C-alpha cells in the first residue's frame, strides 16, 4: 500500500549541454494509478539556459496507468525505486545521455538526474531554441536482461513548421527483481503548461498509459 492514490516528488537535476553547466530543482504532483503529474521546476544554477527547454523536459514512470493485467514493474519496485539510464540521438549528431534514481523517502518520491549533451550545432535548432513542444509519443517497452528497456522516437515541433527528431532508448532497473511484464505500448503526451519568458521557471503536465500492442 506504499503508492498511495496521490504522491509528490521532489528532482535535481545536474547538466551540462554543449559545455554550459546548470542545476534545475522541481516538485510534482499526479495521481499515480491513473497516468498523469504535473511538475514545477526552476534553473537554480546556470541560468538563463543557452539550449531548448524541449530536450530536458523528457528527463517519472511510477505515474503509468497500467491496467490490472500488465504488471506495474516500476511501481512494484518501491520502496527500494528504480534507475533509468538513457540516450537520445538527435538526427543532427547531437547527443543526450542520462542517468537517474528514483527512490520513495517520508512518502515522497526522490527523484536525482544527471544530464550530460553534446556534439549540439551551435547554429542547430537545441542551441538556438527553435523547439516548441513534442508530439504525443508510444514508448515501446520490453523486457530485457531483468529490466525493461523502451525505445521512441521524439518528435520535437519546430516553430518554422516542421520536426527535429530524437531516438530514444532506455533502461528502467528495479532495485529488487519485482515481476516484469511483457512487450507492450505506453502512450505519453507531454505538454509544456506555462514558462516564462527565459525558461528559467517550467511547468509541465504528463499523460502516461500502457496498453497491449495492437500488432
Amino acid at each position: 500500500a506504499i503508492i498511495k492514490e496521490f504522491m509528490r516528488f521532489k528532482v535535481r537535476m545536474e547538466g551540462s549541454v554543449n559545455g554550459h553547466e546548470f542545476e534545475i530543482e522541481g516538485e510534482g504532483e499526479g495521481r499515480p494509478y491513473e497516468g498523469f503529474q504535473t511538475v514545477k521546476l526552476k534553473v537554480t544554477k546556470g541560468g538563463p539556459l543557452p539550449f531548448a527547454w524541449d530536450i530536458l523536459s523528457p528527463q517519472s514512470k511510477a505515474y503509468v496507468k497500467h491496467p490490472a493485467d500488465i504488471p506495474d514493474y516500476l511501481k512494484l519496485s518501491f520502496p527500494e525505486g528504480f534507475k533509468w539510464e538513457r540516450v537520445m540521438n538527435f538526427e543532427d549528431g547531437g547527443v543526450v545521455t542520462v542517468t537517474q534514481d528514483s527512490s520513495l523517502q517520508d512518502g515522497e518520491f526522490i527523484y536525482k538526474v544527471k544530464l550530460r549533451g553534446t556534439n549540439f550545432p551551435s547554429d542547430g535548432p537545441v542551441m538556438q531554441k527553435k523547439t516548441m513542444g513534442m508530439e504525443a509519443s508510444s514508448e515501446r517497452m520490453y523486457p530485457e536482461d531483468g529490466a525493461l528497456k523502451g525505445e521512441d522516437k521524439l518528435r520535437l515541433k519546430l516553430k518554422d513548421g516542421g520536426h527535429y527528431t530524437s531516438e530514444v532508448k532506455t533502461t528502467y532497473k528495479a532495485k529488487k527483481p519485482v515481476q516484469l511484464p511483457g512487450a507492450y505500448i505506453v502512450d505519453i503526451k507531454l505538454d509544456i503548461t506555462s514558462h516564462n519568458e527565459d525558461y528559467t521557471i517550467v511547468e509541465q503536465y504528463e499523460r502516461a498509459e500502457g496498453r497491449h500492442s495492437t500488432g
